[PDB]
């Protein structure tokens, strides 16, 4: 079976994607500094997540893990750091550079590496350093930008992905991943928002406040159940308006802008629930947090930093093909 090290594990999107890809995978360790993430991780996947600063990992640590696949969703922003006080710096994006500095020292280089990051990572100095050390350590690296709405998922979430195979001299391309998306177009199989919504819940706690709608309401992106996309969810969702996620019109008004000026409260606008956000990001229904100390408000923040499980399941399948499972 494949021993996997899941770095920057969060609530375990990578583990869920490995499950979908039917990889016989043993997550040897999941590492995250956020105890709230680890609490959700361990409740759902088993006690595999450990509290550890990835910037302190040594080659002896990686040797003990002895993992053939490493996954990571590192924290690399800001891509260009400012400031002369390199003395007092907390290890932030130092953790990713620590991985790159320690990798050439391990006893057994991992045969497969999967890296996920935000769009624009590809132009960063960190990406330049990553390509350099991977090339020097004999990896074949392919990379690309992919969004769920390329796979018939009605959500925008463009992300950079790097897939690396050690000592691989064949031919592959990130675009091969589309041979896995069963999706086609018939217009009745095109997924829309309604396919992810919860139904007949009490929406009171999710209704957008009139105070926010009166002050900033023109900045919302409003979608309806029949919409074929919605905007990217972030940590700011339900707190910051612009650029943090779309909201849902529950009323039947066809002309949303016209009704907005007439009476914006009659649009019955609500936030997506955290369950709906999880569904749009490809998490299965088994994902649970009710039995934890983690509130739905905190779940929005954890989900805002999570991968799309569906997209990564396809990339994992592509990455691990030479293992002939
Ligand atoms: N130096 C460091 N050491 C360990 N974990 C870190 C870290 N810096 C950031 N992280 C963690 O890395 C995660 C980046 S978001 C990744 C979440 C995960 N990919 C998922 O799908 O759920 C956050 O949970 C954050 O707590």
């Amino acid at each position: 079976r494949l021993r996997v090290l899941e770095l920057y594990s969060g609530i375990g999107g990578m583990h869920y994607a490995l499950n979908l890809a039917n990889i016989p995978a043993d997550i040897v360790c999941a590492i995250d500094i956020n105890p709230q993430a680890n609490e959700i991780y361990n409740l759902n996947h088993g006690k595999l997540a450990k509290h550890m600063d990835i910037s302190t990992l040594t080659a002896k640590d990686f040797d003990a893990f002895d993992c053939k696949l490493w996954t990571m969703s590192p924290s690399c922003q800001p891509f260009t750091r400012i400031g002369n006080r390199k003395d007092i710096l907390d290890p932030r994006s130092q953790a990713f550079l620590n991985i790159l500095n320690v990798l050439p020292h391990v006893n057994n280089l991992p045969e497969y590496i999967l890296i996920e990051n935000v769009q624009g990572f590809e132009e960063s100095k960190a990406a330049e350093e990553c390509r350099k050390v991977l090339r020097n350590c004999g990896y074949n690296l392919i990379e690309g930008i992919l969004s769920p709405n390329q796979f018939n998922i009605p959500n925008s979430r463009s992300r950079w992905y790097g897939l690396a195979r050690l000592n691989f001299k064949g031919e592959w391309s990130i675009d091969d991943v589309f041979q896995f998306s069963e999706v086609a177009q018939k217009e009745g199989e095109v997924k829309r928002i309604r396919d992810y919504l919860e139904i007949e819940r009490d929406w009171s706690s999710y209704m957008v406040l009139e105070s926010v709608l009166n002050k900033w309401g023109h900045q919302f992106d409003i979608v309806k159940p029949d919409s074929s996309s919605c905007c990217c969810f972030t940590r700011g969702y339900t707190h910051l308006v612009q650029g943090a996620g779309s909201i849902l019109q529950m009323s039947d008004h066809e002309n949303t802008h016209e009704q907005f000026e007439r009476n914006r409260m009659a649009l019955q606008l609500r936030y997506f629930t955290a369950r709906e956000v999880a569904r749009l990001m490809g998490f299965p229904e088994s994902l649970e947090w009710s039995k934890s100390n983690v509130t739905e408000k905190c779940m929005y923040r954890l989900l805002g930093n999570s991968i799309n499980v569906k997209v990564v399941s396809y990339l994992i399948s592509l990455l691990l093909e030479p293992l002939n499972f």
